[PDB]
């Protein structure tokens, strides 16, 4: 008795950490138009 | 009443466009034997 799936939504497999392929980037602050590097506070590496 | 369970196929959890680990490649026409570039009608980056 086939009566199909029902599959409407998407079921995903997901990575452990909920994301695996973040990058770094530089926190920076605006000039007190224009940006200058924040590292004081914040680390120069963030993902 | 524990029976196992039937698994006999395997299931897989998919990318969601099909594939994500394409390379670059050229479309490449034939000479009047050997192997010249087609690049009129064809771009030179094909995933």
């Amino acid at each position: 008795e086939n009566h199909g799936t029902e599959d409407e939504l998407p079921n995903y497999c997901f990575p452990l950490g909920g994301v695996i392929n973040t990058e770094t980037l530089t926190k920076v602050k605006p000039k007190t138009n224009g940006w200058e590097k924040d590292a004081t506070e914040f680390s120069d590496k963030n993902e």
